[PDB]
């Protein structure tokens, strides 16, 4: 028996809704699919549905009706889907599938990828004052999941992230960034599974790792809910006390692992945070350390940026909260893993389904105590076949590291999937998402992306629905 929603959470949504309610219906991006065991093939009934669509019937017909029709369609080798707001883009996105060309709204492959998506659950960076909001007020799925999260976290530390999500009034912090970007994780992949997706492997960095573990069948909700409410507030309350000389910053700059190693040897204080990409690290310690290595890094020509806290996760100023972590987590209980696990906790190791549970309280203060491992997991996903990485969060802050190892692996052309995006539709975004799945072969029902239908002008007049 949990928390329910709360009053003014409510009321958030009842004044949420009557803003949504008054503003102007835009028009929903529909995904139109069309394959063959051919891609040959595959590019005529591009071409041959194009052509229907320019003629009166097809006009007369709703992009949603026929991307129902194309929906029931056998799903060959060779795929390809439109992502259309009205009958201009789906003919112009159809020609170019016809005639083997890119466009930005159009996804198009030959054949199946091979392996599995990996799923990465990141998070630093990507919060935004009314990240999630539109995505609940319109998806009951979503929106669904949104509330259980939120009702454990209120059990956990006795406040409503979903007044923070509905409150435009509300910016995050230390502590509620990362509550309420795992309950956006969360809500996010099983909205995904809703439709017939799964993670074939996760990998985590920093705050992410609670929901790659919930994700990996590594915990229960509620044991991942307690892993990132333990980090989330004894972070922020530690920071908040830290003053003068207590003060350590954290900054990215462009030094690889093996260029940090010969670059400490002049700041005795600084730690590795995160290992962001095969050029890309994340450093931490005392502010005049932290600002010399800037210093040196901008003097090489090598670009470095300052983040905006004062305290640095990953680092040994971590040390004081180890304790209350270990006591607040006492009772959590790690299961078997359901899919691979790339941890970079671990140095990056990848973790078989089945294995032996890795989440224990141990690998939470680990975790929150040393360096993140990310390019070395990505790295290691690349070396062993994964070709797509699916990023749940509100903004896609990780995919741009993701996408310097995957290309410095010699892999060229992977699959980087983002979700939702600041200025972009948030229900257009998981449309393109689930879209993107299909192309490349992998777990997702595309007729679940349209509602049943309840009468025959939901069809359009094209196989296999043609009207006798
Ligand atoms: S944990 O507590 O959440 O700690 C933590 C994890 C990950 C962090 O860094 C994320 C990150 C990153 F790795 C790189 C960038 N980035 C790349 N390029 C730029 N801008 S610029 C100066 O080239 O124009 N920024 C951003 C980012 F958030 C940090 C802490
Ligand atoms: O939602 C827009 C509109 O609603 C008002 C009340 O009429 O404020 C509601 O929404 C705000 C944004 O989330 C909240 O901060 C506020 O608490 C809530 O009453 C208007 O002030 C606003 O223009
Ligand atoms: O501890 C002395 C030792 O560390 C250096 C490294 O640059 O400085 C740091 O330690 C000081 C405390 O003694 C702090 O005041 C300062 O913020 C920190 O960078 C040198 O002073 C020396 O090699
Ligand atoms: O502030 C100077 C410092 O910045 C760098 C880039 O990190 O250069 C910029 O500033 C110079 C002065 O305006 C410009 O001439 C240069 O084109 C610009 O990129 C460093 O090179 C320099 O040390
Ligand atoms: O102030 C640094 C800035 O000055 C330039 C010349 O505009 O370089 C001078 O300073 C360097 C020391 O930082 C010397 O190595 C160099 O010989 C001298 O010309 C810029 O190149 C630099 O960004
Ligand atoms: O080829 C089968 C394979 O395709 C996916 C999407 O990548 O599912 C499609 O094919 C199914 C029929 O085999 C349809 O039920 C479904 O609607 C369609 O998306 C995968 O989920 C499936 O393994």
């Amino acid at each position: 028996e949990l928390p329910g929603v709360t009053e003014e959470a409510l009321r958030l949504k009842e004044a949420a809704l009557e803003e949504l309610a008054a503003q102007e219906v835009t028009a929903p991006l529909v995904p139109l699919a069309v394959s063959a065991f051919l891609t040959s093939r595959k590019k005529a009934a591009a071409a041959e549905l194009a052509d229907w669509m320019q003629s009166p019937e097809g006009q007369a017909s709703s992009l949603e009706s026929i991307g129902r029709s194309l929906s029931r369609r056998n799903h060959g080798r060779s795929r390809a889907v439109v992502l259309a707001h009205d009958h201009d883009e789906a003919i112009k996105g159809l020609r170019a599938v016809a005639a083997g060309k890119q466009a930005p709204n159009v996804f198009s492959v030959d054949g199946p990828v091979t392996t599995g998506p990996v799923w990465v659950l990141a998070g630093f960076g990507a919060q935004h004052r009314k990240m999630g909001k539109s995505l609940y007020l319109r998806n009951e799925v979503f929106a669904a999941w949104i509330e259980k999260v939120d009702a454990l976290v209120q059990d956990e530390l006795g406040y409503s992230v979903l007044e923070l999500i509905l409150d435009d009034a509300q910016d995050y912090g230390i502590e509620t960034t990362q509550v309420t970007i795992f309950a956006i994780q969360i809500a996010l992949g099983e909205l995904l599974r809703h439709h017939g997706a799964k993670p074939a492997a996760v990998i985590g960095q920093s705050l992410g790792e609670a929901a790659s573990a919930y994700f990996a069948g590594g915990l229960s909700l509620r044991d991942a809910t307690r892993a990132i409410c333990s980090r989330s507030h004894l972070m922020g309350e530690g920071e908040a006390m830290l003053f003068g000389e207590y003060i350590r910053l954290m900054a990215l700059v462009e030094y690889s692992a093996d260029e940090i190693r010969e670059v400490f040897s002049d700041f005795p204080d600084l730690e590795v945070c995160v290992y962001a990409a095969p050029t890309q690290t994340v450093i931490g310690g005392p502010p005049e350390q932290v600002d010399a290595i800037l210093a040196r890094a901008e003097a090489e020509g090598k670009f470095a940026r300052k983040f905006a806290t004062k305290g640095a996760s990953h680092t040994s100023q971590m040390d004081p909260l180890l304790g209350e972590l270990t006591a607040e987590l006492q009772g959590i209980k790690p299961t078997s893993p359901t899919c691979g696990i790339f941890s970079t906790v671990h140095e990056g190791r990848y973790i078989k389904p089945g294995g032996e549970p890795i989440h224990d309280v141990e690998y939470w203060k680990k975790g929150l105590r040393h360096s993140v491992y990310f390019t070395h997991g990505i790295r290691n996903a690349v070396d062993s076949g994964h070709t797509t990485f699916l990023e749940l969060a509100p903004n896609p802050v990780a995919l741009m590291q993701v996408a310097l190892t995957t290309a410095d692996a010699g892999l060229h052309d992977a699959q980087l999937i983002p979700t939702l995006a600041r200025k972009q539709d948030e229900v257009s975004s998981m449309v393109s998402t689930m879209a993107q799945l299909y192309v490349y072969g992998h777990d997702l029902d595309i007729r679940t992306l349209f509602s049943r239908a309840s009468g025959p002008q939901d069809y359009a007049n094209i196989p296999p629905t043609r009207f006798k």
